[PDB]
């Protein structure tokens, strides 16, 4: 019931108490583990939020204060007479920030309490959703220096009435399958492109072609948005060594950005809160770059270097994905845009975890996230022990509007 | 019920029925998910389901369930359990229990060859010396001049666990580790502990960098014994570097054959405490963990210098671009001098097909993520990429304290 973590580095061995608040279920049981598996009314909602009050007041050291009873008084009398409740902005702002705490898959955490939320519960329609996107995009670029940043819009309510952001990230590059068979731009958008297309967008049919936003306002049908061009920051790919990289003509944008997730904080659902810090270079340089079903380029970076392609053991593969990920760090610092990288970024998560042991009793972690995609046992989390489990307030995948809208 | 894995750079998705067979449990709840965690006397009551299950799924896969032999076979078990409390396995069984074990091995990548195994019945041993020549013979069979044979040798089960066999060593080949007054570290940490036991038995320790360590052999409860294993039978590779003519001054190199022998082997309820099984390495096991993880060898920073690589800032990638040269290395040398190893690219893709191969053959494959995805370069090893389902089958390979923490000394 009191659990152990070691670290199989340093012997260190963290106690972890904090797994005994868990609600949420993991799609594990004693049988069978999915450690690896990317996705596994008003009586129901009383009980959600005397639970988040009740960790509300106790972080604000007035647990069971006459101010505490009063506000569960207030919203037992809200949910009785609404059948929902909105939340206080000191609570909104508690719950953000909790549901970054609790993302047990995010290796940057370190910074969880320092999160600039945007409050856009009086958004009506979907040009005010763009009106307020653009302002976090500005806020949180801060011309390279990126600061993390949330943009909360109105909860759920019937669940007719779902404010969405189509698009997964707020800034993507858009994909299309040619007649040649293959896939210009990047792969993973290419059903999101196409129903962008439907909607009416004309696309530049380039490699790198910012996808515009498709804003979902009170259940209503989404509508097209172009960000403006000069809110979306991108870099160009150069090597500090090799002149011949540029000529690949690889560019990345600065800012990381989810919008397809859903934040539920004391039972009250916000299902469009895209969300944004800064990345780690691994996230374009191994996964964006050199997944096979993403950019792909690992064949055409280890010709240009004049490697051994005859035998995977001459390790070419692992040559090129070093310095197409050099190049990504070398770049975003040259053009001094915000980028981590993953040394420096799980080293400091294991402190955070140490911090996070220390003063809460445990921090949840999932190792099959958190351990980079690359040289993952030369950096600390490999070696660290990780409790997974499910804490509330949180962020949780949706389906895709697409499939559930009705237009 | 069904449960489908799916593979993300592929879309293809696989249908699990295999689970449905797993007794032994995981660890994980509803509630917590303890897949990073590294570790999470029989009675005959117990004892004659664990058997009757184990005799169904070998008279299954010889198409014989439900006949004569199998069921005369049955009630042979049982009536030896109830007469002398447990049983003896058939030498088919004893073979296809062993396979087994390593076809169930969930944290296994080289599993693709697992109806390939060599297996030595060591049951009729009875003294340590008797499992040192049982030892030398497995590895000078295993070694094979460098084409290397995968093979288990199986020493008598457990009866009371008072006479247990076992090998102290935690694989046959493994070099020593000397914890030095100034505090640092000559030769392998990983082994200091084990080291110091052999040296207070009696070993005579060269104390260099690359010492191979004695044998400690316990037969039958009593207090172990020290072997060398004959020099001759012990292959080694020098390390050197294809591009790079200063990496052979390292001064390093590493055995050809690795062998575990301080895991527990279960067939059908029958506790098999010392089973050494060796089968070839893959690459990274020694130029990623063996050679760069801090606590043990940790070439990193001396490989970099010599490189003359940016060490300054970490974001110069400087350990990566290191990792990746000394992993050419090792691959380059063990290919040059014809002694068999796999690259972490062969051994993914390999495993890949191995996986859907037995999800349509057999209805499933357990599978450990975090141990199966390699050390380096984890996306782009198919692997990485691959939804998995881990639980656990019997005859299965089960780990077991280190033996000095419970042994009763005899003196
Ligand atoms: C400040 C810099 C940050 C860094 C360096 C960072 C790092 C990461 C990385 C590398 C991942 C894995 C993503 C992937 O492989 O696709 C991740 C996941 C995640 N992070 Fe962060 N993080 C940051 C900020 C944030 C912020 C601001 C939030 C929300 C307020 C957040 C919530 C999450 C969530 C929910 C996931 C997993 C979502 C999913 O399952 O797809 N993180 N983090
Ligand atoms: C034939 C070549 C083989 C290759 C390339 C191979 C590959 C591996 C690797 C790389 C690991 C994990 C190593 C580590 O990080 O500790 C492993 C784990 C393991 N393999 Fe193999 N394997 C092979 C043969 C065998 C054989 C012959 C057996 C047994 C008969 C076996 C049973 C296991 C077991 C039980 C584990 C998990 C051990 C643990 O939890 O510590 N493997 N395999
Ligand atoms: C199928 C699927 C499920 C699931 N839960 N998540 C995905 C990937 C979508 C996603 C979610 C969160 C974060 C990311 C990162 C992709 N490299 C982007 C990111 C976001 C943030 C906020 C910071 C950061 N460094 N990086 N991607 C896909
Ligand atoms: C602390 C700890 C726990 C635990 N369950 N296992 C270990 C390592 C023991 C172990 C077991 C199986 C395999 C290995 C490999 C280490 N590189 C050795 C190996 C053995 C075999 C038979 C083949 C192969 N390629 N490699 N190590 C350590
Ligand atoms: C199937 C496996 O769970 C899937 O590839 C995961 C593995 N680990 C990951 N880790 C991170 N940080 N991001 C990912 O997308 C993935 N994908
Ligand atoms: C804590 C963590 O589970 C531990 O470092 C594991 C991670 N994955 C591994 N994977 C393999 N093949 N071998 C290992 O020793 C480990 N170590
Ligand atoms: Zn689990």
């Amino acid at each position: 019931r009191f659990l152990k973590v070691k670290n199989w580095e340093t012997d260190v061995v963290l106690t972890d108490t904090l797994h005994l608040k868990s609600t949420l279920e993991t799609g594990c049981t004693e049988h069978i583990c999915m450690g690896s598996i990317m996705l596994p009314t008003k009586d129901q909602l009383f009980p959600l939020a005397k639970e988040f009050l009740d960790q509300y007041y106790s972080s604000i050291k007035r647990f069971g204060s006459k101010a505490h009873m009063d506000r569960l008084e207030e919203v037992n009398k809200e949910i009785e007479s609404t059948s929902t409740y909105q939340l206080k902005d000191t609570e909104l702002i508690y719950g953000a920030k909790h549901a970054w705490r609790n993302a047990s898959r995010c290796v940057g955490r370190i910074q969880w309490s320092k999160l600039q939320v945007f409050d856009a519960r009086d958004c009506t329609t979907a040009h005010g959703m763009f009106n307020y996107i653009c302002n976090h995009v500005k806020y949180a670029t801060n011309k390279g220096n990126l600061r993390s940043a949330i943009t909360i819009f109105p909860q759920r309510t019937d669940g007719k009435h779902d404010f969405r952001v189509w698009n997964s990230q707020l800034i993507r590059y858009a994909g299309y399958k040619q007649p040649d068979g293959s896939t210009l731009g990047d792969p993973a958008n290419v059903q999101f492109t196409e129903i962008c297309i439907q909607q009416g967008w004309k696309a530049p049919r380039g490699r790198f072609d910012v996808l515009p936003l498709l804003l979902q306002a009170n259940g209503n049908d989404p509508e097209l948005f172009q960000i403006p061009p000069e809110l979306v920051l991108e870099v160009p790919i150069r090597h500090p060594k090799f002149d011949w990289f540029k000529d690949l003509g690889l560019k990345w944008y600065g800012l990381p950005a989810v919008s397809n997730m859903l934040l539920e904080i004391g039972g009250l659902e916000f299902s469009a809160c895209p969300f944004s810090g800064w990345y780690m270079g691994t996230e374009i340089g191994v996964r964006d770059y050199c997944d096979n079903s993403r950019y792909n380029i690992l064949e055409e970076v280890a010709k240009k270097m004049d490697l051994d392609m005859r035998k995977t053991s001459s390790l070419w593969k692992d040559q090129a994905l070093v310095e197409i990920n050099i190049a990504v760090l070398y770049s975003f610092q040259s053009d001094k845009v915000t980028i981590v990288d993953h040394h420096s970024a799980t080293e400091s998560f294991i402190k955070h975890m140490e911090n996070e042991y220390r003063c809460r009793g445990g921090c949840p972690a999932d190792w099959v996230w958190i351990v980079p995609p690359m040289s993952g046992s030369i950096t600390p989390v490999f070696h660290q022990e990780m409790l997974n489990y499910r804490l509330t307030p949180s962020f949780e995948y949706q389906p895709d509007p697409w499939n559930t809208h009705v237009w």
